[PDB]
């Protein structure tokens, strides 16, 4: 047992490793979206940059779980980072819809980790999630939802002029 | 009778209390519009902020009537602030149309208070209204009318692209 | 169901609307106290300004609940803002006593909302209350209690010199 | 007839001269109060300075009526400035009570001049009074009333400690 370990259940340690992997999976999905929107036959560079920034954010979320694991005396165990579910993302609306579902998947995993930490009576892990993860997820979900509403209003997927307008006034 | 009171008719004092309540009612209506445009399924944040600012302005108009009442030696009497007439505001045009009618309602109440002050021969109250309230009402009514004209030109309520364009170039 | 909604119980959504209304009710009560202390026959302007500031604070607390409701995908539903329980507040001690009970009423409502969020297993709402509301309530309750102790020590309600001294050295 | 004169009734011209004299009479009364509070056996120097400042203000009000008279083509006609009604002013409360009645006397004269200007249909004179005189009178009356309330609360005229406290915290 690590000399620093105190009130840290093996189940929580394992779930933190799984959460780290999911953050990395999300980062990789966002990077795929960045690459898609940078294609010469897609060419929506403000949209591409939005997804690149989200890729960076998710990787930082992962690094923070690595640091957390070590601080508590757990051991980081890495697994393969699976490739994204799609190779091409259609258009800005389709990609934002996919991002919304990904953010809700991540949020559900965070909520499930919080349930586990509650069951094992780990207030440090609970507060870490509450103060460092759950509010940013809710903010990101709201932002992406707002974008989806606007893209539908702009006539996506059919209205290419609307798609151009979005790239030029909403993510600039 | 208050030691400061001079040339202040009971009827005017009461009408000032009623005017205070109407300013508060208007502030609350605008706050409702702010909340509607901040919804994830509406998502027009520059429009929401316009209404939030107008909510603030109306509350300041109310505070100034409270201060006026005390300066003249009248007594502030508060009543319930009624909830807005609608829970949802449709779209930017529908909301601006509602705001125009609200501003005209407030302006009519100010004009009616001025008639009363004239009848009771209260030049201080008349000038307060003339110099602190009536010109801002006319300016606000003109601004909202100009917005309505533009929203109709942009094809509201049917044209969602027009609604997006307005939010991005007229209230930014 | 809103596209952003996740782990947000209808009961919590409704209780957030009720909490918003209570914050607005508190703001309105404080504004009444401001107006009372600004009267020419009361004339304690540092006390009036203290209550005006608290009125502002409470309105900001309400706006933050509106924003919260939308972020979670709930719908803001407004009700009448009831007028304050009194039209006149007696003196500085009587008003501070009323403010203490109002702040404890608000705090009890926050604690009850936290119980509901706990029962429905909503850690985001729990942390929002814990980190954005509960500590400010405890601080405000302590400040007002400290003022009450000082006002009693100064001989309120009978000792007018004490009341003047308080206005000039404790809320300046 | 003056070459500049237009829509200026002889009655209004005469009433402006009488108003000028009353402003000068008020200035002189305030100067008497300044001198009283500067006496070695009274010795309330912040109170004395308050009245000195009001003396200055009233003299400026008079000069502005002189300038007004000439601008309209009327002729300034001066009369004796009568000495104040009292040679000694008792104490801070007695003096503030006298100042309140003086300010209300001046305000009544301004309101009466406004009635005359209304009857003779002189909008320039009406607006001059409304915008340059009536609001300052209401503000001054409110301030002095607030002081009277505080002086009574402090136990004047009997409570000398209260009188000292006022001079040190309310007019400093
Ligand atoms: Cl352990
Ligand atoms: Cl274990
Ligand atoms: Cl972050
Ligand atoms: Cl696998
Ligand atoms: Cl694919
Ligand atoms: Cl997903
Ligand atoms: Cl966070
Ligand atoms: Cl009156
Ligand atoms: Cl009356
Ligand atoms: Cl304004
Ligand atoms: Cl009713
Ligand atoms: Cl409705
Ligand atoms: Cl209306
Ligand atoms: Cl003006
Ligand atoms: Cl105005
Ligand atoms: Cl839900
Ligand atoms: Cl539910
Ligand atoms: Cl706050
Ligand atoms: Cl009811
Ligand atoms: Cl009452
Ligand atoms: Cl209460
Ligand atoms: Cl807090
Ligand atoms: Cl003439
Ligand atoms: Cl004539
Ligand atoms: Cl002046
Ligand atoms: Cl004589
Ligand atoms: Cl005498
Ligand atoms: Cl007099
Ligand atoms: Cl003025
Ligand atoms: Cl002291
Ligand atoms: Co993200
Ligand atoms: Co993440
Ligand atoms: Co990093
Ligand atoms: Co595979
Ligand atoms: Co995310
Ligand atoms: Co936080
Ligand atoms: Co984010
Ligand atoms: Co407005
Ligand atoms: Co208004
Ligand atoms: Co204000
Ligand atoms: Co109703
Ligand atoms: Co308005
Ligand atoms: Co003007
Ligand atoms: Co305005
Ligand atoms: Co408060
Ligand atoms: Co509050
Ligand atoms: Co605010
Ligand atoms: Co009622
Ligand atoms: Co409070
Ligand atoms: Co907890
Ligand atoms: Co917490
Ligand atoms: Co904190
Ligand atoms: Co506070
Ligand atoms: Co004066
Ligand atoms: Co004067
Ligand atoms: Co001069
Ligand atoms: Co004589
Ligand atoms: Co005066
Ligand atoms: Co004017
Ligand atoms: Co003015
Ligand atoms: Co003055
Ligand atoms: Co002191
Ligand atoms: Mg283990
Ligand atoms: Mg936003
Ligand atoms: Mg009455
Ligand atoms: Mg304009
Ligand atoms: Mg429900
Ligand atoms: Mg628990
Ligand atoms: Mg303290
Ligand atoms: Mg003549
Ligand atoms: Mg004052």
């Amino acid at each position: 047992v690590s000399q620093v370990r105190q009130n840290y259940h093996s189940d929580c340690e394992a779930a933190v490793n799984r959460m780290l992997n999911l953050e990395l999976y999300a980062s990789y999905t966002y990077s795929s979206m960045y690459a898609f929107f940078d294609r010469d036959d897609v060419a929506l560079h403000n949209v591409a940059e939005f997804f690149k920034e989200h890729s960076h954010e998710e990787r930082e979320h992962a690094e923070k779980f690595m640091k957390y694991q070590n601080k508590r005396g757990g051991r980081v165990v890495l697994q393969d980072i699976k490739k994204p579910e799609r190779d091409e993302w259609g258009n800005t609306l389709e990609a934002m819809q996919a991002a919304l579902q990904l953010e809700k998947t991540v949020n559900q995993a965070l909520l499930d980790l919080h349930k586990l930490a509650t069951d094992k009576v780990d207030p440090h892990l609970c507060e870490f999630l509450e103060s460092e993860y759950l509010e940013e997820q809710v903010k990101d979900i709201k932002r992406i939802g707002d974008f989806i509403t606007n893209l539908k209003r702009l006539g996506l997927p059919e209205n290419g002029m609307g798609e151009y307008l979005f790239d030029k006034h909403s993510v600039k």
